[PDB]
């Protein structure tokens, strides 16, 4: 009944030898059935270095080169033999397509992932067309829509988006806006839930190829959480997300953070503090715990005892990421204990 996710790069088993590739994903099929857990949430984009822009991906597809044609059966397998459904996880705005379409424009008078703007109507029906084409190659039980989806608060300012905020009711000039507390927060929230909506209309592309059964989850970070007013600089508030989609899935990662190390512990509890103090917030969240850090390997001693600590704090819904699953990081046999939800009916 909780849900327990595996958060996972396909980055992992890629290899040029078709033959060498599928025996890796046996191996990450076999894994994934061994946690005995709820849900992955499944790499649908290639991006190995973490360069902070899509060329190309896993899937068939209209507008960009697809490294392999891997997502549809490992989807599937997971699906079939591993026991959980699948979020197809995808970027909402990092994208490398016609150098025409509109990118994100930081403020010309601003004090000082590559990301197009949501607010160029090409933008959004081609990147509609990308998660159209996943869509119609695979089958998946759910979106996860990427952390890319933010804006600071010296941005957008490019020409569409600046007509937006117009249409919206605010100054054409950021700068007006930026003065004054009460305009830079209304438009602030303005830009939250312009993201937000350029994520519903992207599942509706989705819902009206595989159907109405589709979740959604997005990854929020934890600054517009813990401390609301940083949504001024994230363009992503908690209570929206929580009302928008299926899932919530916070990136609970001190060290991503840079919290200091011994501090990780009162880190993610003051975490978990803020969360029960929305009523039933805990109940639409994941809490994506960090297994890497950002890079040498989170101890699986310490993974474990953070996910004793979520379970302690009240916290029923978690997971983490990435796995490292051809060579048993975390390992399963500490994770596994603290992780499973096998014992549940």
């Amino acid at each position: 009944s909780p849900q327990r996710i595996m958060h996972i790069d396909l980055d992992y088993v890629y290899d040029e030898n078709l033959q060498q590739m599928d025996r890796n994903i046996d191996v990450l099929i076999q894994r994934v059935k061994d946690m005995q857990i709820s849900t992955v949430y499944l790499q649908a984009f290639a991006d190995p270095d973490g360069d902070g822009l899509v060329k190309e991906v896993w899937f068939p597809n209209r507008l960009l080169p697809m490294k392999a044609d891997i997502f549809s059966r490992v989807a599937w397998q997971l699906r079939t033999r591993s026991g959980v459904n699948i979020y197809a996880w995808m970027p909402v705005l990092s994208w490398d397509l016609d150098p025409t379409l509109t990118r994100v424009k930081y403020l010309p008078t601003g004090e000082k992932y590559h990301r197009l703007s949501p607010f160029d109507d090409r933008v959004r029906a081609q990147v509609g067309m990308l998660y159209e084409d996943l869509a119609g190659h695979a089958a998946f039980d759910g979106i996860l829509f990427h952390d890319d989806a933010l804006l600071s608060d010296y941005e957008d300012a490019s020409a569409p988006a600046i007509t937006a905020y117009q249409q919206a009711g605010f100054s054409g000039s950021l700068s007006e806006i930026r003065q004054n507390p009460e305009q830079f927060k209304q438009w602030a929230r303005f830009k939250s839930r312009a993201l937000t909506d350029f994520t519903l209309e992207l599942s509706a592309r989705v819902k009206a190829i595989r159907g109405p059964h589709i979740k959604t989850a997005r990854n929020i970070f934890a600054l517009p959480v813990i401390q609301p007013e940083s949504e001024a600089w994230f363009a992503q508030n908690y209570a929206d997300f929580l009302k928008s989609y299926d899932w919530t899935a916070i990136m609970a990662m001190p060290y991503l953070e840079g919290v200091a190390e011994k501090s990780a512990d009162q880190w993610l509890i003051q975490l978990t503090n803020q969360i029960k103090n929305i009523p039933q917030a805990k109940d639409k969240s994941i809490l994506e715990l960090q297994a890497q850090n950002w890079h040498q390997a989170i101890s699986s001693q310490q993974l474990a005892h953070w996910m004793s600590l979520l379970q302690l704090n009240g916290v029923k819904n978690y997971g983490y990421y990435p796995d490292n699953f051809l060579h048993n990081q975390p390992e399963i046999d500490l994770i596994r204990p603290e992780f499973s939800t096998a014992w549940y009916p």
